[PDB]
């Protein structure tokens, strides 16, 4: 069977705003999407999941991810000043105005409990909430609190399955999956 190009896949199957933000992110961190095309796909996937999570309840969440870094920190600092939330040590992905906390979103094909533990060990807050999605449909979240309802989460998971399925039909999945870390 033909083995497609990952860059072609990303440009065809992700919305143009997502793709532009992903390109800008990669440039900001000094990386060529032409040699790190699996990473380009992972950044787009993660960004899309952040946007879908926010869209599940419009205006409940401020989006942090996808902004250039200096701008992201000014937003985080503003939120902390306004709401009195504790300032995080690493940029998180969202702020939840309802539960009054920052959220870190993970997207993985590794074992979700291990990935969760590595995230929690990395960020070292008892405040920031972590929500992990696997392409298997599995998920794991801080204190078994999943934040959104089952159908919002099912929409995210279905999008992940769709990405996985389209990658596989293009021969792109095996390499993408192996590229993690
Ligand atoms: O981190 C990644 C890929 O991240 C993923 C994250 C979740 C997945 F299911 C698959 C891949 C990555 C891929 C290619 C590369 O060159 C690189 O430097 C990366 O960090
Ligand atoms: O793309 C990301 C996060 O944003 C990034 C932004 C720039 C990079 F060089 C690397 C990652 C990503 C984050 C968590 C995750 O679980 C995942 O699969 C990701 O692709
Ligand atoms: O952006 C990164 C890695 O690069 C960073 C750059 C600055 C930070 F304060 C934190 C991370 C990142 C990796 C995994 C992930 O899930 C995520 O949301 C990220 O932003
Ligand atoms: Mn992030
Ligand atoms: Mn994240």
């Amino acid at each position: 069977g033909p083995l497609g190009s990952m860059e072609d896949f990303v440009r065809q199957c992700f919305n143009p705003m997502i793709v532009e933000l992903a390109e800008k992110t990669m440039k900001e961190y000094g990386e060529d999407l032409k040699i790190e095309t699996n990473k380009f796909a992972a950044i787009c996937t993660h960004l899309e999941v952040c946007f879908m999570y926010s869209d599940a309840s419009k205006h409940r969440f401020e989006i942090i991810e996808g902004r250039d870094r200096t701008m992201a920190w000014t937003v985080v600092n503003s939120i902390c000043n306004t709401t009195g939330a504790e300032k995080p040590k690493f940029l998180p992905d969202l702020y939840d105005y309802k539960e009054n906390r920052f959220i870190e979103i993970g997207v993985t094909r590794r074992e979700v409990h291990i990935y969760y533990l590595e995230k929690a060990n990395k960020i070292k807050s008892e405040k920031t909430h972590i929500h992990i999605f696997s392409f298997t449909g599995e998920e794991m979240a801080t204190k078994a609190d999943y934040t959104l309802d089952e159908e919002s989460r099912a929409r995210i998971k279905t999008r992940l399955f769709t990405i996985r399925q389209e990658m596989a039909s293009r021969g792109l999945w095996d390499s993408f999956r192996q590229s993690e870390r």
